């Protein structure tokens, strides 16, 4: 219906004020210092939070406009959750600090796309200098050490996961558990875990996560689709599409029906039915613990894929074959979380879960200086830098600053003037020396304890300058007349 | 939906105005002279109590922020009455001191953080002085001092709480109940009493407090769940959770079946059905008197858990299995309050379950003069105290002043210049000196009869540097917009 | 929901706003020269009155606050209608002007439970001088000068109340009725009288006065309750309580099945259920009038309830079956009233009624000067009376005024200058000397026929006091928002 | 719920307004130059009326106040329709003359209770000197006389209606009712007519007048109620009460039963029920006209009663027995009015029905001059009378006043100068001289043929005074809020 149409300044002035409503409120609950968010509860008492990840969410701005400009940043910051880290407060403080530049100078008269391009340039570059500086995690000394901190210091799960890692490989399918009693244990259960999530979010038992919890369910699957319905043990569905649990078939093409048949066997498809002791799904995941097959004939889709590709000569199915093979001859570590009471295991389950994915995440591209140092190191690299135009040069400057804002930030929190703490970090020579706002020292940010897997440091980065471009370019708004 | 956002000192102004609000309405209540609060009943004429609890469940104020300030200290201090005594009205008085204190710090620059830390420290060593200056009650002569004393003279319930508490230990589990004819007796039925309460606050019958009280229900336990309900006496459920009453069965991991089995004796789990007299339940406790198990059955249990602690050899489930067997070789005793007619029964026994709620926590930690004085003399531990710097340090003072509210407060209620009543107890020398407000002379605070259970002058003082702490450190709010 | 909590002052001059109404309002009809008090009638013409207790239950103001101070002293003057009399009025003029100089001096300074202390003391010195000065009423000469006086000359009433007063005891169990023709009689019917009410007004056939009135009902009663109620005579329960006439069965203990058996006979408990002409519920108390038993199954229980107390050593149950068997060995007079038409016995019925709750009252604790001069005089004991302190003398002060209130009222209203009629009252020496509103002469109030059952100019008196106490020590008030 | 309460003045000036609209809306309608009033008619053209008490009828002001005032003085006047006839108009202007002047008094100072006190005297007075003056009424030459004058010289029905009463008495029991054909004649048929209504209003076939008009309806009776009804001709029920016509039984005591048959017999109580051609009911008053009963049984109960009171002794019950016999030994006279077309018996029917009616009236206290010279004359006697006090004596000096009131104005509405018409009948000498405004001169308002029935002007007079009085001596009024 009716719509207002907003344009130029007018639609950007907007944007800016829902993103520093959204930057504002998020950045108070950053580092050791973050400091608590109140929010209103709509039964009973608020809710003191500082995690920056639920303020985000609980943002939106009645103007459509400002909300427009919110609702975008915080929607790309939070894809940067992908790898479930503080990278989605970063990304805004991060976006933030971008826009708010990018704006200034567009209303300078420099030219919008240029700055995009200055501000892509830059990026790269550091998004790089990151990676080539980031100490990797291979070793189950290391992959315990980063387990370890990840935990605020529980060196038992540290090692607990370290375990887990060194059963399934580095990049394995770990599925941290609750137990009974106090007994925590490692098994290595014979599952499988798809590359597919659901079909509905209303599908989900959301507990905590959107994440559903399926135990012993029925696994069952054609190569038709869920069309006409019409034709105490959960059920679970994996087909085509619809037109309990609901997830799309595993594979394409040729490797459709393989793929439905490696799992196949891995349930044993009531009576030609597969089972699963276990069955979590997830947004673009799904694992399936503890399925029912029969170990010999588990052992034989293996022998066959090995046989397969023993003959195939293509030199592109190699892999298409050789990792749905894994898939069985590979398993599904699982770490039990064991305490005294639910008051426990319940509370230990989330730290585990917590540091679990720190880990998983330090093992794929290494880590890097934390307290948001990464980013001001690496900004290092734009030194010499230079662009097609004074245009593209202020775009690459504008990232050369917006990396500092983490950081200050952190320091501020902690009633530490930001303002020097990045001008010590920038003048530094260790590539490794930063500011612990935690002790409130200077030194060598790893040997600190201060860590954080360079794939969020990296994330994050994207993610902002990736939105921070398109705010930057946009023209015009259209939003709904009340 | 769209929310209002608000930041920095525009939130706090509003919290510290809810908070006002609710600490002026209540602490109108306190001591000895307490002033009346009347309250709008929506039907009839007004409720007129100075009850300080009754009022602070009465605020709700309009303005979202405003509320938020009250909500949350009115929740924290709420906890204070666990132990249920004027540790709720006490924890509010405090919270408004030193959040009113706080703010104004904050305001002048001070980091909060820093003030939040000397308000941590300076409450520990409090906490601490307190304690180690409260005199114990072990003796039935003195558990009887402390029975009179909460019952504003009545030396009969001073020996009647004595009794049954010297009958079941001085942490036994006893249960004040009416009786029929003007005779009042100690008896000590076979029953027991689990650490659960029920599931659902619609599940009670709320006479007074939150307790279901079930007469002759039904006693049945397995060690599933409530999935489906598909498949003249009262009924009760003990089990996992629920996908008449209602409650979760007792024990965890292996001491799950058993505990469900030392329970099942006791109530002789309808022909397969356990049964028993009568079972109350709470928020986090439920008791179950007068069973219907026989004393042989009962002493089958207690000569098995005999004899298996007899050959454990662990240093840990020691414990665990010493402690199920008290909840059988202990019994529950039971003062039978009895008068001339349902107009005093029913009325000595609110005297009686009052006295005996004040006495069971003097001596779980001890008594410490009354009055308000015991945080004024254990302020006095810092003097000498000192932070890491000017902030930390004024948060020390905060607390050292705060300290003096509750105390002020009851002498001015009363008439008194609370600036001189805290003065001369600060000046003082026998750390058992005070002000009576019921006299108006100052002296021995213990042989006046003026005491406090330590356990809530230490509760109130802590709950409230709990929340004065988050209320301090709170950076921006989000509420509902209207 | 939302509240509107008033503090201090602001929440005590509306309350003082709402009382002043209702006792403005009610006062404008007190004495021989009473205006009138028009009331707005939903349907046809407005209503005239001049009875004040009328006027008090239609004032409902609509400010919550000014309402609440109202409600409260309507409430408890309310109750000084306990023994049906002027009270009610007068308790209403008594509280607004102790409140009225209360407020005032709290105002200027004066400790609040000072005043409240003064005023009760005061008021006891009183309460007392007031009952050591009322002559007594005893013989059946006064019993029917009393008897008379309360209804406006009709010696005719004086002497049938002095008849069934004299076939029962002073302190019996009359029941005035309306008859057929015009003849009045005085039978002495065997019935009874329990001391309890209804348990739900609504089962009231309030026609007059919340009394339940039932004709040859079904008298029955058990030892258990009305739980489950799945299991052309009027019907009557009596039990313990539910879970047509409701009534909790009488006695208490051992005198439970005792109680319930001694009606039982008086009743004859269909062919084994009790049986009653007429039987009466009130709030606290029920009368069964001509029961069903006959007299030897009735000299049985009073035979045996005689040799039981024989034997008793008991010197407390000793009243507790005497006391029973009275019940019995009593009766139950009933003035039957008789006219020409229904326009008279009806009209009749409600001149002796009133009447005879006027005796009944004044034979209790005697009669003493009418037309608000007790209280004046009274109030001479005050002379040297003194407080702990200035505060506690304003009390006093207080007090020794306000009693003058009902008088210069009642002296007003008649066109004299109230505060000449005090001033004489006061320096006179009689202490039965007054002013008589009605024919304007000052002289022996006794000798006047201007008398009050003691038992009412002292209820008042007290009541007043009694909420003057709370309204001046109130702080804080809670009301719902708009 | 909440109220509006109106103190002192404020609440008499709003009193005054609602009586000054109420008077000046009905007062330009009296006397033979009434001035019409129209009426606004919810459907078609507006209603034009000049009958003073059609417009009484319409009066409902806004203003809750204001009504009330209107609404009560309305209400007694009301009832000086008891006799149907001017004295509705009259009641109200004299009222609103009484109030007027003696609100002004009140202002002034002057005690109301006194002003009461001097208006009751002097109305008492002059309600005395006026039947001390009224010609008296009972040749057939006079009540013809009176027949004919109050239906504007229809000798016709003066001899009509002469015939009817010289058939049963001055003071007997007509019914005049419509016929066929232009045919008039008086029958006697044997009927009979109780001294009671209606029990409900909604039972009222209102066709004119609240009267309920039943052809051959079914009489019944009992001695019981109307509890149960569960138990083409009309019905009517005569008992107790109700828990188609239904009226209650007549008579009381042991004249119940007696009153049942007397009226039994007179209807013959389908086979056992008794009948009547007519049975007309109203307020407080039924006639049943030809009943069914056989002159038989009707001779037996006049004997029976007549040898009944032959033996009586009792100088009481003499009339309870000689007065329930004329009911049965009387009958019941009917004029039967007829004309031409329904357009002309309809019309008679009202003329005789309404001088018929000034008849009744004229032959119980006489006749006395009309044209509200009575009122002027007997205010006479006033002269010299004197109150108590001056305040006593306001009192007599404004009815000395108010009696002119009706005069004037009905001298006014003709055009001539009520204040000259007054002194001219004031100075007058002949108790019977005042002014015609009819023709316009002055005489023997006895030969002009001015008259009114002394029982009208006397009622008029008193429920006037009655009202001003109650207005006059009300302090407060209470309305519902808005």
């Amino acid at each position: 219906a009716a719509k207002e149409v907003k344009f130029n300044s007018d639609a950007r002035d907007r944007m800016l004020k829902g993103v520093n409503i959204l930057a504002d409120a998020v950045k108070v609950t950053l580092g050791p210092k973050g400091r608590n968010v109140v929010i209103d509860k709509s039964f009973g008492a608020p809710r003191i939070t500082k995690d920056g990840v639920s303020v985000a969410k609980e943002i939106e701005l009645s103007d459509k406009f400002e909300n427009m400009g919110a609702q975008m940043v915080r929607e790309v910051a939070s894809r940067t959750n992908d790898e479930a880290g503080d990278g989605t407060t970063t990304a805004t403080v991060l976006a933030q600090a971008i826009v708010r530049e990018g704006l200034k100078a567009v209303a300078a008269g420099m030219n919008p796309m240029d700055l995009k391009r200055g501000i892509d340039v830059a990026t790269a570059k550091v998004v790089e200098a990151i990676k080539s500086a980031a100490r990797p995690v291979n070793d189950s000394s290391e992959v315990a050490q980063v387990g370890t901190i990840s935990a605020n210091g529980e060196s038992f799960i540290g090692q607990q996961i370290a375990e887990a890692m060194q059963r399934v490989g580095n990049e394995g399918v770990i599925t941290v558990e609750e137990n009974k009693g106090m007994e925590t244990e490692v098994e290595v259960v014979e599952g499988m875990q798809f590359d597919r999530g659901y079909l509905s979010p209303y599908f989900v038992t959301n507990a905590d996560k959107m994440i559903a919890e399926l135990e012993d369910a029925y696994i069952l699957l054609h190569e038709k689709k869920l069309s006409s319905l019409q034709p105490q043990k959960p059920l679970l569905i994996v087909a085509e599409d619809v037109e309990i649990a609901a997830v799309k078939a595993p594979g394409f093409g040729d490797r459709r029906k393989a793929m439905l048949q490696d799992i196949a066997i891995l349930t044993g498809g009531i009576d030609m039915l597969g089972r699963a002791k276990k069955v979590s799904i997830n947004k673009d995941n799904t694992t399936i613990v503890d399925g029912a097959g029969e170990k010999a004939e588990i052992e034989a889709r293996v022998s066959q894929i090995r046989q397969q590709i023993e003959e195939t000569t293509s030199d592109y199915d190699r892999e298409k074959l050789q990792e749905r093979v894994a898939k069985l001859a590979g398993g599904v570590a699982v770490i039990r979380v064991g305490g005294m009471t639910e008051i426990e295991v319940k509370e230990r389950k989330d730290r585990v879960d917590d540091a679990l994915n720190a880990t998983r995440a330090a093992v794929q591209e290494g880590i890097v200086v934390g307290g948001g140092v990464a980013l001001v190191q690496g900004a290092k690299v734009l030194e010499g830098l230079s662009g097609a135009n004074s245009d593209q040069d202020a775009g690459i400057a504008i990232i050369r600053r917006a990396l500092e804002a983490p950081m200050r930030q952190i320091a501020e929190n902690a009633g530490v003037d930001g303002a020097v703490v990045a001008g010590k970090v920038r003048e530094s020579s260790d590539k490794a020396f930063g500011f612990n706002a935690q002790t409130e020292e200077y030194g060598d940010m790893f040997k600190f304890g201060v860590i954080d897997p360079a794939k969020v440091v990296r994330t994050a980065l994207e993610d902002a300058a990736s939105v921070a471009g398109l705010l930057i370019t946009t023209e015009a708004m259209i939003a709904e007349k009340p």
